């Protein structure tokens, strides 16, 4: 399935190269423009744990998902993955657990060091 995809074929984007954070772009955004740190962000997403065991998607809502990049509104992956995509970005994102919720978990939904997938889609993005 798409996690393992990413597992495969994605790139390495984290600092250290620890394969913490694997993405794939699966369709090309517009323009030269990426999130800097601060900017109001616009996203649509699914995500779920690596083994399927919980899902969730903006799309539950009914309406974007809006955060401030790098404010600790999301897990550092999402920070690290989202500042690299352009508006109209669709990508893929698997993320170790020192990236999102660690060996704490975050119960009930997440647990102990876990793997996360997301299919991230960038709306749109705006300087604080
Ligand atoms: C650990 O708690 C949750 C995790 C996740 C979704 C949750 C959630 O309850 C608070 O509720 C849906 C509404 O919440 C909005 C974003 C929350 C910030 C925390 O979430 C994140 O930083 C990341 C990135 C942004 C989108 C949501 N995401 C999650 O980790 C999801 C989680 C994805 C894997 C499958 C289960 C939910």
């Amino acid at each position: 399935g798409a996690p393992a995809t990413v597992t495969e074929q994605g790139e390495d984007i984290t600092s250290k190269k620890d394969r913490g954070v694997l993405k794939i772009v699966k369709r090309v955004g517009n323009g030269e423009e990426t999130p800097m740190i601060g900017d109001k962000v616009y996203v649509h997403y699914k995500g779920k744990l690596s083994n399927g065991k919980k899902f969730d998607s903006s799309h539950d809502r009914n309406e974007p998902f809006v955060f401030s990049l790098g404010k600790g509104q999301v897990i550092k992956a999402w920070d690290i993955g989202v500042a690299t995509m352009k508006k109209g970005e669709i990508a893929h994102l698997l993320i170790k657990p020192e990236y999102a919720y660690g060996s704490a978990g975050s119960l009930p939904k997440i647990p102990s060091n876990a793997t996360l997938f997301f299919e991230i889609e960038l709306l749109d993005f705006k300087g604080e």
